[PDB]
RNA sequence: AAUAUGAAUUAAUGCGAAGUUGAAAUACAGUUACCGUAGGGGAACCUGCGGUGGGCUUAUAAAUAUCUUAAAUAUUCUUACA
């Protein structure tokens, strides 16, 4: 059906995010899903989003909280840069240690009472 | 006692022409107007108290914005590829 197909769209994979597009505070970890679009879909506005995005933006990145809004517009921001800050990580080589020494939260350990 | 008539006597008002004394109202009408009420004044009107808008919704910024392969690759593509 067309609901089970929705279900299953790239737009419904998105986690729902209202987070403030502008934050000011302090920042520790990536909010908000950065969008891509393809160098030819970019030349037609195409983002896979429900409207086309303005011809005036010339990135390929850009982060979204509604599709539509009251004022006709999306709400977004021509940005990706907190995919930079893990590839420059990526780069420097060092992996991230527990500084208390605690199991390995990716390896399915075999835990006890202690 | 009622009804009708006339009535000394006396009250209110309309229209007509037509000047006079002011300039109260319509614009922020030159003191916002009007409602109720009270007092005062040649005349409109003036003043006090509250009410109404049939006057002020007539309302319109203390400005500041961001990084990935610009192309031997996107931009071309005509039912083709698959
Ligand atoms: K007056
Ligand atoms: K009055
Ligand atoms: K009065
Ligand atoms: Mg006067
Ligand atoms: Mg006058
Ligand atoms: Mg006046
Ligand atoms: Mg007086
Ligand atoms: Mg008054
Ligand atoms: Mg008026
Ligand atoms: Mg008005």
């Amino acid at each position: 059906t067309l609901a089970e197909l929705l279900g299953r769209s790239r737009i419904a994979q998105v986690a729902n995010n209202h987070k403030p597009l502008t934050y000011t505070g302090k920042k520790f970890h990536p909010t908000h899903q950065i969008i891509e679009t393809k160098p030819s879909t970019l030349y037609r506005q195409e983002w896979g989003l429900k409207s086309a995005i303005p011809s005036k933006i010339k990135s390929r990145y850009l982060v979204y909280n509604d599709l539509d809004t009251l004022e006709r517009i999306t709400t977004f921001e021509p940005r990706g840069g907190t995919q930079w800050n893990r590839l420059r990580f990526q780069e420097m080589g060092v992996p991230i240690v527990s500084n208390i020494g605690r199991q390995n939260p990716f390896f399915k350990y075999i835990s006890r009472p202690e």
